[PDB]
């Protein structure tokens, strides 16, 4: 067997060109292709503007239509997603020109109040910085955006470890059973910031004869890596909504929470469709940042 | 002379109860020892709980934590290592969540990639499921992660044996002196399948007025067992680096590839100490699992 890898992990270097420029040949192509026949032209001044690019700069940057390509072309990637059948119903967030966690702060905020639409559920993908030279890399340290904490267990088990590093960078953890974990933002590089997220944007199904449980309706995943045409993109949360004595179908459609039932398997592939008139790209796993980030305080 | 075997076999049923829980008692005592007059009664309340979870399921679960602190314990505990003089650096990956030889390899890229970091090597072991009635046994069959293939010789004379096997098992030998072998990797008892490592994890230091000589930097102990209060551990890879006419020492430290020399030694018990604000547990040897191995299909 020949398997690939399904992790990209750091660099401390920039791309070298001669790696890089083969990659983007491959993608540009791919992307004309998918224009058949038309666009012979466009194809091949693209192929040499980005020729032109990488060799004066060291890179390239994609057009926002190339971008919106790529994160489609990774989803119907996506070896284990479900929902990738319905791969053109994504809404993308440009946030390549982001320069702060306050920034990234903001844009997270975004996406979940759009994604989350009051519990008809949106998929949308926001795209921060790409990686230049590995050093500066835009990342969430949450492997959701939404997630409850872990504290014998309390809380989430599975994020224990994630719960005990927000204490350990000044998070003040309530400690319930449903505390919703801070988003940990780095920016360019540096140290993480801890941000809350406002609690009036989480959307929580109420299961419905009183002991008290809930849960979140917008799961998103906040720690993968887009990799397109040699650039990588570390930081590219994205959310789709759940395939599902489970009250959780009850609470879930009675509160119309959007979940993967027949109705909405039949909907969204019914609007996919009529959105029409090595893997790459593909979303990669990472390191765990708090296992490879080098801190300038601690 | 009284001393003990090295060597940690196979098992047909599961240990017994009345052997299990006095070590598991032995280890929660020592764990909750490190933290000294803290804790009593978390370590009493632990007590309690590993042992209803031993006498209900017949074994327990280590805590992250506990599992962390057994893993540097037996570094610490390893008579021959070097390397435990700075014990504490030690990045640990749990994989006891692990069911299949796919995410087995997906687990060792992992691992390969994070320790080899580009050439600044960073010590790290994984830790696949434990042992149960030990007819369900995840095993690397490799005796390391990375090593040359061995075919008079062509290559790694100590693996000819092993090379042997991986062509039995159809893997294609390219017959040259420095032909990666690949990762045979057993899980759950199953039969063992064939993984080629991807050449681009392979970091490798040429050496430097022509014989085409060159060696893998990340040294890589694949096939020993970890014991911690009853519980075994047959498959739980780790590496450290190179302790080191000679164009080695020259040939790593200009390509920027970790070797324990004095600046290393410095440097990793720097940091070592900075981590401050029978043997058990204990790295075991195994029978080589060739050797012992009943094929569902051969
Ligand atoms: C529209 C609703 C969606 C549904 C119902 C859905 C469902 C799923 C499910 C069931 C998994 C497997 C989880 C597991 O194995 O633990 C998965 C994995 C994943 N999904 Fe989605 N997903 C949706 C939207 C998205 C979107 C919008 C993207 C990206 C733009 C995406 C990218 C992925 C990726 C990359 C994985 C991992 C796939 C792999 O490793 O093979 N998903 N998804
Ligand atoms: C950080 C770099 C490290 C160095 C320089 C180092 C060096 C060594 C050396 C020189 C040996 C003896 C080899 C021989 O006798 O043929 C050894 C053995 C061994 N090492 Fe390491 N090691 C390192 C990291 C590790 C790690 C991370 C672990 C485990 C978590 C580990 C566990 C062991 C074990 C169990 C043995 C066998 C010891 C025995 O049988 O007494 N080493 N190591
Ligand atoms: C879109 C969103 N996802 C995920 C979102 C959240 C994920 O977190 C995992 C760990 C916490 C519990 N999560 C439950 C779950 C199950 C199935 C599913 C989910 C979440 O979202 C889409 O379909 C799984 C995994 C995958 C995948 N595509
Ligand atoms: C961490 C890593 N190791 C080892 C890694 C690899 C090992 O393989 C042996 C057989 C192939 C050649 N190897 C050479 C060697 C020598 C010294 C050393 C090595 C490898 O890694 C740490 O220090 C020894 C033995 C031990 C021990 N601790």
């Amino acid at each position: 067997m020949n398997p690939k890898s399904l992790t990209r992990g750091p660099r401390d270097k920039p791309t070298p060109l001669e790696e890089l420029l083969p990659h983007a040949i491959e993608f540009i192509n791919q992307y004309y292709g998918s224009f058949k026949e038309a666009k012979i032209e466009e194809h091949l001044a693209r192929l040499e503007a980005v020729t032109k690019e990488i060799e004066t700069t060291g890179t390239y940057q994609l057009t926002l239509d190339e971008l919106i390509f790529a994160t489609k072309m990774a989803w119907r990637n996506a070896p284990r997603c479900i929902g990738r059948i319905q791969w053109s119903n994504l809404q993308v967030f440009d946030a390549r020109n982001c320069s702060t966690a306050q920034e990234m702060f903001q844009h997270i905020c975004r996406h979940i109040l759009y994604a989350t639409n009051n519990g008809n559920i949106r998929s949308a993908i926001t795209v921060f910085p790409q990686r230049s030279d590995g050093k500066h890399d835009f990342r969430l340290w949450n492997s959701q955006l939404i997630r409850y904490a872990g504290y014998t267990i309390r809380g989430d088990a599975a994020t224990l470890e994630f719960t005990q590093l927000c204490i350990d960078l000044g998070w003040k953890p309530r400690y319930g059973r449903f505390d919703v974990l801070p988003l940990v933002l780095q920016a360019d590089g540096q140290d993480p910031e801890v941000f809350e997220i406002p609690p009036d944007l989480v959307l929580e199904v109420t299961m419905e004869w009183e002991l008290g449980l809930k849960w979140y309706a917008l799961p998103a995943v906040a720690n993968m890596l887009l990799e397109v045409g040699g650039l990588e993109f570390p930081a590219c949360p994205f959310n789709g909504w759940y395939m599902g004595n489970v009250a959780v179908l009850h609470s879930f459609q009675k509160q119309n929470v959007t979940i993967m039932d027949h109705h909405t398997a039949s909907e969204s592939f019914m609007k996919h469709m009529q959105n029409e008139y090595v893997l790459s790209p593909f979303y990669y796993y990472q390191i765990e940042p708090w296992k490879t980030h080098i801190w300038q305080n601690e």
